[PDB]
């Protein structure tokens, strides 16, 4: 029993983190095979990054894997990520893929400083394409990932903090999540919305763990609920979301539209001094799979 | 900016998790140098578990009865000993991935990271606190016995918890790595219950300081309090007493923020009296007590 915000074991990624220093800036890079990936804004000196990089020589890039130093033998740019070719293939390179995640999906973040891992936590790609992480100066290049079996799927590289304190980054191919640029300009997180399918998944997690007070005899329609959803700044619930929740509906005897009626009442009446899984708010950073994985016991 | 329940990177502990099998029972062990540590109830049957005589049970075991598996490598047991409620299996191979480590017994309110493990394979990592009633609020399923809790300040792993069982209220109990249970619990199936829990006052105060550091001041007030008047109010909300040690420990965060410790206590008093009025603090609608003062400085400063 118990339900907790749980990150993937980070060992396979710790062995890939390195420190990258160009000019005055130091941040983190990801060492896979014979390439180090890091944010292109490490580029020394409204920037024209292709033009700034030609001035740079391989030996301007200091790369350290612990005490050991890696020799840069080439450099290239892919969107907002810089790729440093090094002389040595990382002997601890895991089986891995680069993937791009969708809003509402979760991943583990390995927060790093000076190439040394310092913490791991779970976070969701918000509908406004930010994440609510915990990053200080020097965390740029920290990465986000999921693990399926022995395969690490890298999905996020951290680039910047926005004025509201939330965070923005790219996939490992250098494409930003959301309408952001890697520049000193005026940028702001858009208005956010609540990830409806994830709230429902969390209510099923609560039921599985004995928290049942919010259940009621009623059910609703997808059309009726989604009108309540938009009213409360909740993402629309689609039939595909209903399908994904199928497993949990079968396991608990609570149909999704049966649970939507519960969520409707919670949105309209509050929780009246009660809590669900130790929270006084509705939590939307657990996916249906996160709830199945943790209420069943998958391992890596 | 931001403030999150942050676990330590788990790789140094992942390299130590093994599977231990006795009879029909399989659980997790911790492999450091040439020793595998696991809960001694791995030698029990469910019948034994009402009033097991562990000394009598262990003397009947042969080394080859213990099947220890590290990945796809079967380790061979060459001896065994029992220390309180932990079984120490001597193996013929030292773990080449053994980190710098220590065993530490922690006090209520301390936090640590838990590496949930099944059949010797890590599943996930999350942050826990030792509650005042010597339980933890974890996420543990059947087969999680032997999972460990740890901290990694500098590059040394301090092991502080090994998971043994789940109590009737859904909370969890275990030992330190010397085999001594936290709290009054025993590794028997006899009736046992967690005591009434209380809120870890010093940690709430640390978290409120974290909130100020992150730029939130809505809960401050113009009042102060004596330490004794604070504790008279706090105990009425089932909060732990705040000691002069707790006040000393908060000195650094007080200095950084410019808010005296007893002024922050006055703010907490008001929050307990009023609630949040539909507001949040660091994204929570409740007062969070599983961040220590040391945690706050670690995450908000370095
Ligand atoms: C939800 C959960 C959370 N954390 C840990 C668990 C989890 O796996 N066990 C913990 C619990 C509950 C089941 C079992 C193992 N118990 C063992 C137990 C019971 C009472 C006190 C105690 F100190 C330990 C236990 C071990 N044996 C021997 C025969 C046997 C072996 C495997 S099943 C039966 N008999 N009882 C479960
Ligand atoms: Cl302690
Ligand atoms: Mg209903």
């Amino acid at each position: 029993s118990g339900f907790r915000k749980m990150a993937f074991p980070s060992g396979k990624v710790e062995g890939c983190m390195v420190q990258v220093t160009c000019g005055t800036t130091t941040l983190n890079g990801l060492w896979l095979d014979d390439v180090v990936y890091c944010p292109r804004h490490v580029i020394c000196t409204n920037p024209n990054y292709e033009d700034l990089l030609i001035r740079k020589s391989n030996h301007n890039f200091l790369v350290q894997a612990g005490n050991v130093q890696l020799r840069v033998i080439g450099h290239s740019m892919q969107n907002c990520v810089l790729k440093l070719k090094v002389d040595t293939a990382n002997p601890k390179t895991p089986k891995y893929k680069f993937v791009r995640i969708q809003p509402g999906q979760t991943f583990s973040v390995l927060a790093c400083y000076n190439g040394s891992p310092s913490g791991v936590y779970q976070c969701a790609m918000r509908p406004n394409f930010t994440i609510k992480g915990s990053f200080l100066n020097g965390s740029c290049g920290s990465v986000g990932f999921n693990i399926d079996y022995d395969c690490v799927s890298f999905c996020y590289m951290h680039h910047m903090e926005l004025p509201t304190g939330v965070h923005a980054g790219t996939d490992l191919e250098g494409n930003f999540y959301g309408p952001f640029v890697d520049r000193q300009t005026a940028q702001a997180a858009g208005t956010d919305t609540t990830i409806t399918v994830n709230v429902l998944a969390w209510l099923y997690a609560a039921v599985i763990n004995g928290d049942r007070w919010f259940l009621n005899r009623f059910t609703t329609t997808l059309n009726d609920f989604n009108l309540v959803a938009m009213k409360y700044n909740y993402e629309p619930l689609t039939q595909d979301h209903v399908d994904i929740l199928g497993p949990l509906s079968a396991q608990t005897g609570i149909a999704v539209l049966d649970m939507c009626a519960s969520l409707k009442e919670l949105l309209q009446n509050g929780m009246n001094g009660r809590t669900i899984l130790g929270s006084a708010l509705l939590e939307d950073e657990f996916t249906p799979f996160d709830v199945v994985r943790q209420c069943s016991g998958v391992t890596f």
